[PDB]
RNA sequence: GAAUGUAGUAUGCGGUCCUUGCGGCUGAGA
């Protein structure tokens, strides 16, 4: 088995533990990713806080992706109204709007 | 040696312009 420890303060430690086990719903992806980092420990006597390490605490990679997308999908309404406002911002200035699909995979901000 | 008063350092002024979080790495070994 594995042991998961959270470097966050008390109370919030238990709440984040409940959040990661899908016991309680999470609506903000940035918050759970950043301020609720799980330190998954493998058979080694260390707590690796890497994305590969935190992948282990799930059933598999597909469960990880589904959980992340479900967390993202909860905020769909607020993001929709925000996108409507942003599009209204575009229409104010005489701007040109075009839409393109990701032909291949895309990753921005890999180096932060 | 004798015999002040009256008075806003104020009026106008965008910490802005130019800068890809990029570079490199076999989900493989039997």
């Amino acid at each position: 088995n594995v042991v998961v420890k959270y470097p966050v303060n008390s109370e919030l430690a238990n709440y984040a533990e409940k959040f990661w086990k899908k016991e309680l719903a999470i609506y903000n992806l940035s918050l759970i990713l950043n301020k609720m980092t799980p330190f998954v420990k493998r058979r080694s006597e260390s707590y690796k806080s890497s994305l590969s390490a935190v992948k282990e605490i799930f059933k598999n990679v597909d469960d990880f992706q589904n959980f992340l997308n479900s967390v993202l999908r909860r905020s769909l309404d607020e993001y929709r109204v925000f996108f409507e406002n942003y599009e209204r911002l575009f229409n104010s200035f005489s701007s040109k709007i075009f839409s393109m699909r990701t032909k291949s995979r895309l990753v921005v901000g890999l180096g932060d």
